[PDB]
DNA sequence: CGGCAGTACTG
DNA sequence: CAGTAC
DNA sequence: GCCG
């Protein structure tokens, strides 16, 4: 990164706004800041500044007192509340509006959280794990995860396949926390499964928590047997066999990746999900049997999953 | 002016 | 539905 | 915040 002076600060800046609940200015400087890693050299120049995509005159301008000054003067007005909002939204499940709230009626701490706050059945399991929900994981756990999930799915059903996406597929060192996808090529035998696996989970002590258990999809929490272990976060999907390839390119990320195919597939007039590429508009479902195929649909060359790290 | 990705889950 | 998350 |  040529801009780390730059990018530092308005890290800052892009995390007060998210905090406080701006969300598009806060994404406006998500992208700016990206921009700006992945420009060659360092930003000499105001016009140097807006050559880049996602860099307009207000960013330049900040960028420009940045190198003349060293410094941003915005950050010395950025509200107290902030680093507080910023430590209750780190809790899972409370967000930007449950933060707002817990610091209009007085609360200041995880204690003041503990001791006096109402929370959700989620947000009282994310409290109990916040350190280590904070913290990423070594990819070699990730894979023990994986295989975890996979010796017990394989145990009811041989022929179910289970993939390990996100961070982990695009070739991460470190996992923030694991997912897996499952499937079946027979079409049929995915179906209604979660019970059975999740009990056998479970009933190995491995499942600690479960946050959402729905008929697709489960998000919970798991720790490996053994001393020095730490509590992940694990989700996952089970999908029929016809949408593999676009459940995988969703679950393998990276978000912005998924972002920025999802805007160009509608400027086709089609929509990409995990579930499907559409013509758009209901539309046409494209057959999409690779994520190959995804890439060639939309008139692009394919990557490979640790280029799409963005 | 107004979108900024698309969907799943909770209560 | 609003909020939250992947 | 940026951009069409
Ligand atoms: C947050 C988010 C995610 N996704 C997808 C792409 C992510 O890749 C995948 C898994 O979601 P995550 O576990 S949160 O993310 P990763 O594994 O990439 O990275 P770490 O966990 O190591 O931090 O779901 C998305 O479409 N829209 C989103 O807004
Ligand atoms: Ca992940
Ligand atoms: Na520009
Ligand atoms: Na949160
Ligand atoms: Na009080
Ligand atoms: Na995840």
């Amino acid at each position: 990164n040529h801009n780390l002076h730059i990018t530092e600060k308005l890290e800052v800046l892009a995390k007060a706004y998210s905090v406080q609940g701006d969300k598009w200015r806060a994404l406006g400087y998500a992208k700016a800041i990206n921009a700006l890693k992945s420009f060659h050299k360092p930003v000499t120049s105001y016009q140097e500044a807006c050559s880049i995509p996602g860099i307009g005159k207000r960013m330049a301008e900040k960028i420009i007192e940045i190198l003349e000054s060293g410094h941003l003067r915005k950050l010395d007005h950025i509200s107290e509340s902030v680093p507080v909002l910023e430590l209750f939204s780190n809790i899972w499940g409370a967000g930007t509006k449950t933060a707002q709230m817990w610091y209009q009626q007085g609360f200041r701490s995880l204690e003041d959280i503990r001791s006096q706050a109402s929370l959700t059945t989620q947000q009282a399991i994310g409290l109990k794990h916040y350190s280590d929900f904070l913290e990423r994981m070594p990819r070699e756990e990730a894979t023990e995860i994986e295989q975890t999930v996979q010796k017990a799915a394989q145990a009811f059903n041989s022929g179910l396949l289970c993939v390990a996406c996100g961070s982990y597929r695009r070739g991460k060192a470190t996992c923030g926390d694991v997912d897996v996808l499952i499937t079946h090529p027979d079409g049929r035998s995915h179906r209604g499964i979660f019970s059975r696996l999740l009990d056998s989970l479970r009933q190995e002590g491995f499942l600690t928590d479960d946050l959402v258990k729905g008929e697709t999809k489960y998000l919970g929490v798991c720790r490996l047997p053994g001393p020095g272990r730490r509590h992940r976060r694990l989700d996952i999907i089970v999908v029929p066999y016809s949408e593999f390839a676009c459940a995988l390119l969703y679950f393998t990320g990276s978000a912005h990746f998924n972002r920025s195919m999802r805007a160009l597939a509608k400027t086709k007039g089609m929509s990409l999900s995990e579930h499907a590429l559409s013509t758009a508009v209901p539309g046409r479902v494209l057959p999409t049997p690779t994520e190959k195929d995804v890439f060639r649909l939309l008139g692009l060359p394919y990557r490979e999953p640790a280029e799409r790290d963005w």
